[PDB]
């Protein structure tokens, strides 16, 4: 799939605001995911252990962790589409290390647009959200693609 330059204008729009406080913003993202699909926490080692959302608040570590997921997709959403190099290592990790099935990739697309939605209304309206919808799932066939090549496909 293709972005027309319009779509990516109103992606890196809402991520200009986004990038205004990228350590609160990757701490909301990944308690919406662990809250919402708590398989999901499963997959970190490091995190399993917490128990609830205060847990989860009050972990420096969470929200270090937070900070270095946002600022790898940042820099992969600002490329506009011209990713390759970007996702090589990162659908390696995922595949290989981690282990992340691609439905996990889905849930925390949608952790991604349901924070944005609520801390930057007036700049995602519907269509900045089919924008950033489209980015994500562009970001998902291309990772699903390259997870192939690597023997995981999951
Ligand atoms: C927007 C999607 C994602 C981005 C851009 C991202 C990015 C990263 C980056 C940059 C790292 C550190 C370097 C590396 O290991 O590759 C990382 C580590 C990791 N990621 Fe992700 N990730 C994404 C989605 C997920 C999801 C959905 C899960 C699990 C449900 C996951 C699980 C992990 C784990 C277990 C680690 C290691 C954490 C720790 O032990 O250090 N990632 N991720």
């Amino acid at each position: 799939m293709v972005l027309s330059e319009g779509e990516w204008q109103l992606v890196l729009h809402v991520w200009a605001k986004v990038e205004a406080d990228v350590a609160g913003h990757g701490q909301d993202i990944l308690i919406r995911l662990f809250k919402s699909h708590p398989e999901t926490l499963e997959k970190f080692d490091r995190f399993k252990h917490l128990k609830t959302e205060a847990e989860m608040k009050a972990s420096e570590d969470l929200k270090k962790h937070g900070v270095t997921l946002l600022t790898a997709l940042g820099a992969i959403l600002k490329k506009k589409g011209h990713h390759e190099a970007e996702l090589k290592p990162l659908a390696q990790s995922h595949a290989t290390k981690h282990k992340i099935p691609i439905k996990y990739l889905e849930f925390i697309s949608e952790a991604i647009i349901h924070v944005l939605h609520s801390r930057h209304p007036g700049n995602f309206g519907a269509d900045a959200q089919g924008a950033m919808n489209k980015a994500l799932e562009l970001f998902r066939k291309d990772i699903a693609a390259k997870y192939k090549e690597l023997g995981y496909q999951g």
